[PDB]
């Protein structure tokens, strides 16, 4: 259940959703091919996740509820909060670049985490495989 290895299968839209986000055609096709492992580590309520790319790897200690700005793989900075509901890691962000809301849901189907991206209105559904 999450506190694991979880590197990206299979990106549903994401090229689709970074148009509405405004960012240019070979780093928006590059976030679409990124190679992202995330390996989630629970540090004391805090969760330290060490997020490897083609482009960075960045070690993310966030705390559950605190307003802090994310970074995703390219350039889209967020401030916002990580929410534990349900089982379910919940993303509420927003753009401190813009005002948009953006809402990054962190679920397990079985061993798969799924993140739904929904920015303004728009859906991308990212599958990441255990390893």
């Amino acid at each position: 259940a999450f506190d694991s290895t979880w590197k990206v299968d299979r990106s549903e839209n994401y090229d689709k959703f970074m148009e509405k986000m405004g960012v240019n055609i070979v780093k928006r096709k590059l976030a679409a091919h990124d190679n992202l492992k995330l390996t989630i580590t629970q540090e004391g309520n805090k969760f330290t996740v060490k997020e490897s790319s083609a482009f960075r790897n960045i070690e993310v200690v966030f705390e559950l509820g605190v307003t802090f700005n994310y970074n995703l793989a390219d350039g889209t900075e967020l401030r916002g909060t990580w929410s534990l509901e349900g089982n379910k890691l919940i993303g509420k962000f927003k753009r401190t670049d813009n005002g948009n809301e953006l809402n990054t849901v962190r679920e397990i189907i079985g061993d798969e985490l799924v993140q739904t991206y929904v920015y303004e209105g728009v859906e991308a559904k990212r599958i990441f495989k255990k390893d």
